[PDB]
């Protein structure tokens, strides 16, 4: 047996914001989940010259 | 046996969000899920020169 | 036995958004599931010189 | 307004298993994904 | 507004399992997942 | 406004097992994940 695994990620990027995720995993039944009124008012301005390589 | 994975991203990104997911991975049954009137309002603005690679 | 396998991404973006998804993976019968009044009011603007490779 | 989730369980069972699954809800891609030789030999047996 | 979740149990079980799984709820990409020779051998049994 | 979540266990069980359960909410990508040989031999048993 052999095994090779290469997760590769080589990104350039000016801004980066992460999820906004509200219940996650949760495993079990039997509750009442709400998720209520979530809201997003979020401004992200982005100005460049030039990005990639050269 | 020989297994070879791989995963690649070369990404060039001005402005970048992660999800907004609201109840996920929630494994089990039994239960009450509301998901009650989320709202993305967001501004999202990029401006630029060049992005690519030269 | 040899498995090879290759995912590639070489995306250039100027704005990127991920996903919006409300109940997602969520596994078991017997529930009331409920996704109410969901909205998207947000706005996107790109604009550029030039954006692909050279 | 009213949300009612009701179960009302009264069953008699000898075996309840509520799932013997091997790769389940995996959402991202670009993986290797194997299940290899999953076997079930269990015996449920009533005598009288 | 009424939001009731209600579960009544009166079963009579004799094993009761939830579940048997082997990967499960794994969000990420770009990896190798194996299971290999899941087995199930329990014996559930009555006599009388 | 009323959330009520409720549960009545009346139930009569010999053995309650809630899971057996090997590689389970585990978010991260590129990784390698293996499960080898997980095997049940439980014995649940009544005479009378």
């Amino acid at each position: 047996v052999q095994i090779i695994n290469k997760k590769l990620d080589l990104s350039n990027v000016q801004s980066k914001c992460g999820s906004k995720d509200n219940i996650k995993h949760v495993p079990g039944g039997g509750s009442v989940q709400i998720v209520y009124k979530p809201v997003d008012l979020s401004k992200v301005t982005s100005k460049c010259g030039s990005l990639g390589n050269i």
